[PDB]
């Protein structure tokens, strides 16, 4: 039988295998999809795909790409344009019922080179028992953290700032929210400091990074650039404010039921007995979920990502995965058909409700079962509709590495001179 390979991160290998097996039911034996797990590390994911692509591995068909790899894989000829679908359906399928944010990540040089399947956006997570109203902007985040420190309360702001992609993501969110951009749309010009308005945006972003780093009672993983997880800092009660991807929601509930969250003893609720399955995963009934969520709202809440400007909502950097057809495929028709099935409405419902991965289909955000399991659905939907996008460029890897090297450690940022250093390093990346 004909086999179509489907390379995805091992991180969610169970989920991506499940939707491929569901898809295999509807092909009538014409072909089958074989999911193949890439390493959990995204850096190693890209490297293995690159070796198979440059090595002309003719068994490589469909691949899930991080949303920042589009420009490189398209420019290299590694990802076929969706217009190469012999059935002529890939382009219309990728656009129909897909949220604008995810779609913007799948295009390069005015053509689609991938079909979004999963997405991601950061929210504010906070302790409502310690913080009365969630901060609406970064100035309020800083004031609240300082007030908590003066009161002897958890004062850290839990946010990923180590030298890496997460720090570039945070900077990009602040930059675009302030009205700036790393590169021009075509990715050919550096726009960090080329106009007064653009420079002001860059300086504003650097000021927020530096202010967070020097707030009283800040996270020492920031102020000393030690190791430390933002998720664990909040679950362990050391931070009352956190910005992070929505996977922390399920993590909070699961670990609280397992006794790992000292301020949220969900393990003490008798109605939650048996909600942990035989591999340690929280698998509640709908009633158990309602009980767990209601109890959690006393000490655990969510809110929109803090704005940069008081009256303008944040532009939050989008993440996720896009499905691409590799140039190495011997079966384009079936590869593009697999992509459509893997992202259809039922499989989008599956990856969200069963896999905890936010969907890209707009219709799902009106679905009642989705809304019950994602009570922050409205905030996610809004931030996916008006998202910030990291710079699209074939040299994104070098660009990100150089930006992170300048930004880190954020305690050493001097906004005015760091802005010029950022622009110079970005120019070097674009030049090669
Ligand atoms: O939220 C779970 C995912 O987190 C990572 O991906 C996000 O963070 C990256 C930056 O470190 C972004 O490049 C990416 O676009 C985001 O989706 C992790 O790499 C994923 O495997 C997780 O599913």
């Amino acid at each position: 039988g004909l086999v179509v390979s489907f390379y995805t991160p091992a991180t969610d290998g169970a989920t991506f295998t499940a939707i491929a097996q569901r898809c295999n039911q509807q092909f009538g034996g014409r072909f089958t999809i074989a999911q193949v797990s890439l390493p959990r590390s995204p850096n190693e994911q890209r490297l293995q795909l690159a070796r198979r692509l440059t090595g002309n591995d003719r068994t490589l068909d469909v691949m899930a790409l991080d949303v920042v790899w589009t420009a490189e894989f398209a420019e290299a000829g590694w990802a076929l344009p969706l217009s190469d679908d012999p059935a002529g359906l890939a382009e219309n399928d990728a656009v129909a019922d897909t949220l604008p944010g995810p779609l913007a990540t799948a295009g390069w040089n005015h053509k689609l080179y991938a079909a979004p399947v999963t997405t991601n956006t950061q929210l504010l997570w906070y302790r409502p028992d310690l913080v009365n109203s969630p901060p609406t902007d970064w100035n309020a985040m800083i004031a609240e953290a300082a007030r908590l420190h003066a009161a002897g309360e958890p004062s850290w702001i839990a946010v990923q700032a180590n030298q890496g992609e997460g720090l570039v993501v945070w900077f990009n969110t602040l930059l675009v929210s302030a009205g700036g951009s790393v590169l021009s749309e075509d990715g050919r010009h550096v726009t960090l400091t080329d106009t007064p308005a653009h420079r002001a945006a860059t300086v504003s972003a650097l000021q927020i990074l530096k202010s967070v780093a020097t707030t009283p009672g800040a996270d020492p993983s920031i102020t000393r650039t030690e190791e430390g997880s933002a998720r664990l800092a909040f679950e362990q009660g050391k931070a009352a404010l956190e910005v992070n991807w929505p996977f922390v929601f399920a993590s909070m509930l699961e670990n609280a039921v397992k006794g790992g969250v000292p301020f949220l003893p969900l393990n003490r609720i008798p109605q939650l007995a048996g909600s942990i399955n035989d591999i340690g995963t929280f698998t509640p009934s709908d009633e158990q979920f309602r009980i767990a969520y209601d109890a959690s709202q006393q000490v655990f809440g969510f809110a929109p990502y803090p704005a940069v400007a008081p009256g303008q909502p944040a532009k939050v950097t989008i993440g996720g995965l896009n499905l691409a057809v590799a140039k190495t495929t011997r079966h384009r028709a079936e590869a593009f058909e697999a992509v459509r099935c893997l992202r259809d409405q039922h499989n989008q419902r599956y990856v969200s409700l069963e896999g905890g991965l936010p969907a890209v289909r707009a219709s799902l955000y009106s679905d009642p079962q989705f809304q019950a399991k994602y009570p922050m659905h409205a905030i996610i939907r809004q931030q996916l509709t008006d998202a910030a996008v990291r710079p699209a460029t074939p040299v994104y890897q070098a660009l990100s590495i150089r930006l992170a090297a300048v930004l880190s450690p954020i305690t050493e940022i001097d906004p005015e001179s760091t802005a010029d250093e950022l622009a110079a390093q970005a120019q070097k990346a674009i030049d090669g």
